[PDB]
């Protein structure tokens, strides 16, 4: 609602919503993750991670590979636009990024970049 | 929260939660389904059907063999204990239940009846 | 095995095969797919789309925005570059594609575009 | 071929088959699983468990909650017709069951138990 969202990871390797609109008159925007069910980041963690439709295998493919200790993301991505912290059961992280990062006409994917996880934990975010 | 739950189906076949937990002291509990997204019902049409963890299966195959005119569902199934209509994009439904029908102890499933959705469209309900 | 494939989507929304090999001395390559199932294609309609891992994303967005009578693919998408048409319960399609359209090394994915499939619906396709 | 099935479950959590025949004839049945990946047990561990379809859900919502060192299954979960052991990378297992265990004219699923995997990895398996 307004400039921020509220997404969230669960147990079932499932976020909450597959789809983000960004109002054209938001100067930022603010996703607050949250991961509700009860398993260790380890097994199940979850991050919010958004690049362009284009760049979302490069991502999750660096990603997956550099390991919990690096929340599973290619540290100085330049690809990822924004990205929360990869959280486990009961923990939190919100990212705010500026909207003029952003063009109308391009497809974002927002995902986790957890091992696997971004076959189910994927969707789209659009500016209008 | 309180006595209902706002639940969403979406375009890529996904509920919004998919763990529910209804408190004791509801006498009646609320479910609220909304469809979000653009697809029409007899594409990705999604319903909320409650039954024990046991009979989803039955539930599930009786009720895809029904068709969309019967919602999915079979009629007078003495396994379903609540359930919503079949709604497709910009539609919204709710069903009440009452919550002495469920016991402490037993697992309960949440799914969406539409041919092949339960494989993610799937949660559990259980009274606390 | 050499330049033709048979392939077969069900009505739990699975390929029966999660990867395919093209022999690089194959001049075309024929995939023929067929749905054993009882569900329509409205309902559980199946075709085999072929992309670079990297577009995939891109054409299953543009897909399902596109309906079923485009058979959920964007017309002249140039990300897409062989496929079948949507076919429902007893159809065959074939589709022959040129092999110089694909590069060694490159890394491809097969699946299906109608609604919420591709998910479950993928594999990879390498030229060796 | 005889009484017996080589299967791979791959790091993007895919089983290479999606339905097993057992003929009538056999006294007992083999499956032999292999992880050909490169990812861990504890981030992509799979394993091979066997059920009516009616306890599939309770097998693997009660899977979940045992823990890894449990092989995410329940201790003598009397639902469970036979499995292996949880495996990681270019691990093995094997497990062989009496056909006897099962009856024809009841449908049964294979499936992974380990946390989200579930939903993708699974298939049939028939008597015949
Ligand atoms: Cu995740
Ligand atoms: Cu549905
Ligand atoms: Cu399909
Ligand atoms: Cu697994």
């Amino acid at each position: 609602a307004q400039c921020s969202v509220d997404i969230q990871g669960n147990d079932q390797m499932q976020f909450n919503t597959n789809a983000i609109t960004v109002d054209k008159s938001c100067k930022q925007f603010t996703v607050n993750l949250s991961q509700p069910g009860n398993l260790p980041k380890n097994v199940m963690g979850h991050n919010w991670v958004l690049s362009t439709a284009a760049d979302m295998q490069g991502v999750v493919t660096d990603g997956m590979a550099s390991g919990l200790d690096k929340d599973y993301l290619k540290p100085d991505d330049s690809r990822v636009i924004a990205h929360t912290k990869l959280i486990g059961s009961g923990e939190k992280d919100s990212v705010t990024f500026d909207v003029s990062k952003l063009k109308e006409g391009e497809q974002y994917m927002f995902f986790c970049t957890f091992p696997g996880h971004s076959a189910l934990m994927k969707g789209t975010l659009t500016l209008k």
